């Protein structure tokens, strides 16, 4: 597991609402988050899947 699966999701200073997936360590599941369209970080995932096969 990469050290950026633990860091926190970041939303981004664009405006759109985009549900992307991050994995929350605590949970031990990826959750969703609305990311604004520029600037993603690492751990932002298209799914559930490439979010869980990566950091789960």
């Amino acid at each position: 597991r990469p050290d950026f699966c633990l860091e926190p999701p970041y939303t981004g200073p664009c405006k759109a609402r985009i549900i992307r997936y991050f994995y929350n360590a605590k949970a031990g599941l990826c959750q969703t988050f609305v990311y604004g369209g520029c600037r993603a970080k690492r751990g932002n995932f298209k799914s559930a899947e490439d979010c869980m096969r990566t950091c789960g």
